[PDB]
């Protein structure tokens, strides 16, 4: 029998560079740590491996492959080793299964980049949605005013206006712009475009830019090689 | 050794897993929801809280039974090793595999109760903040109205009965009675039907509480754990 | 030597709703986050469960995690002369570290109550002696432009623009209006920004946070204390 060991690790910033970049993409300032996301696809490797590794174990010919901590009082790196029945055959099957293992959490990944799509997409929604609701809101409680007012203009006999069309005025000098502009502007003012701030038309931007991503584009890592698969050893 | 073990690997809920928990938690606390990774953590925190309590009681019993939860791998949270000894190998892998779906059940009824509680705390912060704002807003307006009906004294004493200017930006407690006594009258006539003034918070807050209501329990498909490996059908005795 | 187990966690957001509002009702958008108070409770349970662990180490009673690497849940447990003693022992101390750790933020939150409602009432104070000093100034100046506007013999409002109407161009308006104003000073009212109708409404809402109808827990039980079948 003979034993070949590699030492994984986290992937590399630069490796994850694109993820990273997906994420910000998707959660702005709300997008998590960049050390934190190397953490999670480390773990999503190891919990991948440690099931290929039961797994393996439990066959009618078993097959001993390894996942523990490299050094003492540390999470990372990870030391994997596999027993083979040749010196090129448990090199060559430590690096196969590590790389198969790769491959299902890069699916996974894949699945998980949609779903968070998907849930970043409905926070940008709900944005504009509750701003469309207060936009409306705003509109509402400005024709209210002029209703009002039509009330005073209409008590005070103001017909004519008497204020020059001042474009700062307020739910007390209303009146002053008589019944007959009131009653246009509760008509120009019911047709009138709902008005939003910037960040309306930002979010707006987001939610595009968040269509423009692909995973394809995303040459994403789960892992990072400290060591490769070592020739074995007779044991 | 007349035992096997059946195995299983868990882990925290996929995001995709737990997307109608988290939007009902950002229904109910907005900014101050928890992030979605914290929900996770929590989510998986409590199904090994329920796990450990089983195990713990399957322990004590005239005939003990060993149920297992531990890290995989050595130094990390996540993923958890299931493990359960049973008689048989058909036997010890039914008796995980029922074992993990009764604590994910248990967990599920945990989980209900708890957004039943979150949706009632949030509600009243949202109507507390909707009440002191009205207050703040009424308040606003009956110092507006007292503000004119003192006018109205002046406008009565300077015989002012149609409004006096020709271009107005503002106007203050001094400059009020040049709108005349008729405006005046008008304006406190009507001081009931005249709209407050909020902030666009309030018409968000508002929002926010009608959309508490819309939350459904049963509409949410949430489980606190993922399998990385369902319980194995142990080959070879222990 | 029977030893009793129990399992415990951070409490539930419905067991700890008295508290969480409370903090709301006092710091508002700058209270902690619902999940960051069940932390600190849980830490304040551990904390005073290990110190009365220490205390009887010094003349048995264990706190450690569940599972090995997550903070959450605790394993407590106590070893006692009988099973159902041993049972008894745990939930004892167990409900003794749960009142100290209550009374300590009883008693914490008597103080952040005493500074936000000291606070609170220094706005309001420093607030209605401005509105008053701004209101008592404005009458000065209207005095004073009603003795300009009794020599100018300007009696009736000489305003074409509410913009030309400054507190130094007051006699513009009537010396009728000016007379008017001064004869109804005690009526007019004093000028408040809605700061002052927040705080005023926050001070109210502090002063309605009442210890009788709270009770708060520092845990919540995932498994009570087990009645052991053998001795260990
Ligand atoms: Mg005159
Ligand atoms: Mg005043």
């Amino acid at each position: 029998k003979w034993t070949s060991t590699a030492i994984i690790t986290q992937p590399d910033v630069g490796q994850i560079a694109g993820y990273n970049n997906a994420m910000n993409v998707i959660y702005g300032q709300a997008a998590p740590k960049v050390s934190d996301l190397q953490e999670t696809l480390i773990g999503r490797f190891s919990s991948a491996f440690s099931a290929l590794a039961e797994t393996l174990d439990n066959q009618e010919e078993p097959e001993k492959l390894t996942i523990e901590p490299s050094v003492k009082n540390q999470q990372l790196p990870l030391t994997v080793s596999y027993v083979g029945q040749t010196a090129e055959g448990a090199q060559m099957k430590l690096a196969q299964y590590i790389q198969q293992v790769d491959d299902k959490v890069n699916q996974e990944l894949e699945k998980d980049l949609k779903d968070n799509i998907a849930l970043g997409r409905k926070n940008l929604q709900d944005s504009l949605r509750t701003q469309e609701v207060v936009a409306q809101e705003q509109k509402d409680l400005r024709i209210r005013q002029i209703q009002e007012a039509l009330q005073y203009a209409n008590q005070a006999q103001v017909t004519k206006p008497q204020v020059q069309q001042t474009e700062d005025v307020t739910q007390d000098t209303l009146f002053l712009l008589g019944s007959e502009a009131l009653e246009s502007m509760i008509k120009h003012e019911a047709t009138r475009p709902l008005v939003f701030s910037p960040n309306y038309y930002q979010t707006r931007q987001n939610l595009l830019d968040i269509e423009k991503l692909k995973f394809d584009d995303l040459d994403i890592h789960a892992y990072r090689y400290v060591m490769k698969p070592t020739l074995p050893i007779r044991r």
